[PDB]
């Protein structure tokens, strides 16, 4: 963690986005000068980036030649966020993830290599921590863009010293992730972002959540919160050159968040759930241990606590999400 | 190799550079109907690109919008050489590596995906075959670009069905490598491609050849021609989704390079030769076994014959050569 950002220059490239917009709300929260959103709005909602004295939005891409020429070595620290979200957007089209994913990380690392006021520059990528990846098996561009990425942190580190750590992270929920957030970006996943957001949503409205194949599959949840703090913990404390797994180190099935999901919302609709089978997961969760011991770092946050508040949330601003949702309505009806 | 490229419509990615003119000079060798020579001339000369009846030539980077939309499902064959030459240059300007590197292999390949007279696209990667690969040791935005190219080449075959093969070498030298070929991409290297050339200019004008270190180095050379049959196996014969070693399985010490040329070319002066010691080299180069057994492909040329061929080549050509290597004189000497 710290009060090593107590009064520092900061800046949240992604950061309307779903962890963008809680990093900056803890960034403030710890008493930073200044933070520098970076974010084009393209998977994001402006009601995400607060109107404060302390924060200066560029609705700009980070790829923008005139933007990056701007830039002045007045950052302590950088959060290297933004991404083309996400998988199913990226295999629709991976022109559209590229800019967004893998040319994003290039030239930002181009213009920040010569900068002398930089103490740690923070990519998230996604999720002991080994340097070592296979050609196959990556399902999609998305996928590719976040590999590529942590190619691009060792090589500006090692050629121009720059300051990075990639930090690993998967299946972050909580409050500030909106149901159709940003552009249409393809298919019904614009809306349907990820698994925790839309059982929420279909448990608030009383809607039975569907399962696919009894939900025996088993996530690594983390609540979003805990990821800001471990994004915090890698800035201040992480080895330049290096890589921390951001992980709560419990698995949950589908079924059993479903579940919770229900019972805290009250929706009494059915639950066509299976035995979890040795096959059914046969593999990788990244070990928090290397956090935990260099940084002091642990996700804290349960998966029943983390779900209470990320259902109150959604509860709060409903109406607000429902409005967002609509405005791919013939995107939707349109698709395929 | 093959006739199975008898009286095919071929297009040649990179066709007016070093491995790809002579990849062109024996496609024609082999009756093909059509070369389709796609190039931007940026590392590259317009006289290695035939204005025959069977060449079209876009002077064009593959990269551009117009031009992509514009290509018709008429291949049978694509072989993509493109690159943005070489290490040094792409560490003087990541961005303009990534542009000729990067971009260009996800950008073909995207316009490639759906065509269906296809059979192969061979992409010519960097040097038994393995496709695990490490975040460090990747020392140039060049060297992450090839690796890049290998990601998209085992993605697209996996997603689309794009029959892609990777050939990986290096080391190749030969006829049509033309020091100073193209525009000043940033440094020396510019001019002083790589060693055999370097070496074979010096030797013919009579000067001291600089050895590092007394020539301790060793490499694996491969015969420019040897490798253009070696990439015309992998189109008619190499499995979709696959990767072959173009190999020579040969050592020689940059010493024994230099002693070789001096004694070809009549290069009487010395040169500062150091013993080969086991830490000088310590390490590896690809197996030739794969494309032997598979592609019944083995490069036979030995380093005496194959540098008398270059030698014999650069002595017929060296006043236009000297006049393409004149053109950097300025920006050489203003280096640094
Ligand atoms: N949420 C999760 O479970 C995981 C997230 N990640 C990574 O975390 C980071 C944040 O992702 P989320 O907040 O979940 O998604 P998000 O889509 O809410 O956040 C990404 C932000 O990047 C912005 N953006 C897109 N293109 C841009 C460009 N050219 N210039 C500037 N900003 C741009 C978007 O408008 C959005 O605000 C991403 O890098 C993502 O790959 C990694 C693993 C898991
Ligand atoms: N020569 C060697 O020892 C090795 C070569 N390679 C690979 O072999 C391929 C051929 O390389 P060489 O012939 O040695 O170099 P080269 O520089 O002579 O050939 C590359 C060609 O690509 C063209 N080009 C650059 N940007 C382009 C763009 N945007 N669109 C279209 N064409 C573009 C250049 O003008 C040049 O004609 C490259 O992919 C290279 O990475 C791989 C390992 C070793």
């Amino acid at each position: 963690n710290a009060s090593k950002l107590a009064n520092t220059n900061v800046m949240v490239v992604g950061g309307a986005g779903f962890v963008g917009s809680n990093l900056v709300k803890r960034l403030l929260e710890l008493g930073v000068n200044q933070v520098h959103v970076v974010d084009n709005l393209l998977s994001a909602e402006k009601i995400n980036v607060p109107d404060h004295p302390a924060v200066r939005f560029s609705e700009t891409s980070i790829t923008d030649d005139a933007l990056l020429a701007s830039l002045q070595d007045e950052y302590d620290y950088v959060f290297h966020l933004a991404t083309y979200h996400g998988n199913q957007s990226s295999i629709h089209d991976p022109l559209a993830d590229h800019e967004n994913n893998t040319l994003t990380t290039l030239k930002l690392y181009e213009r920040l290599k010569h900068f002398k006021r930089l103490k740690k520059v923070v990519y998230s990528a996604a999720g002991e921590e080994t340097d070592i990846v296979s050609l196959h098996n990556n399902d999609s561009p998305y996928s590719m863009s976040k590999i590529f990425g942590e190619f691009y942190s060792v090589y500006y580190h090692k050629q121009h010293q720059l300051p990075t750590v990639r930090a690993r992270f998967q299946n972050v929920y909580g409050p500030g992730e909106i149901l159709g957030a940003g552009r249409w970006r393809g298919t019904p996943a614009t809306v349907w972002r990820n698994v925790t957001p839309t059982f929420i949503y279909k448990a608030l409205k009383g809607m039975p959540l569907p399962l696919e194949n009894g939900g025996v599959a088993t996530r690594d949840f983390i609540f979003v919160e805990d990821v800001a703090n471990g994004l915090i913990a890698c800035a201040a404390d992480g080895t330049p050159g290096g890589v921390y797994n951001i992980a709560s180190g419990k698995e949950t099935s589908i079924a059993d968040l479903a579940t919770k999901i229900n019972e805290i919302t009250g929706n009494n609709t059915e639950l066509d759930r299976l035995p979890k089978r040795p096959w059914d997961n046969s593999k990788r969760f990244g070990s928090p241990e290397k956090a935990r011991r260099e940084l002091g770092f642990s996700a804290d946050v349960s998966i029943d606590d983390g779900l209470r508040k990320t259902i109150e949330w959604t509860k709060a601003n409903l109406a607000v999400i429902e409005q967002i949702m609509r405005k791919h309505d013939s995107a939707l009806a349109t698709y395929g």
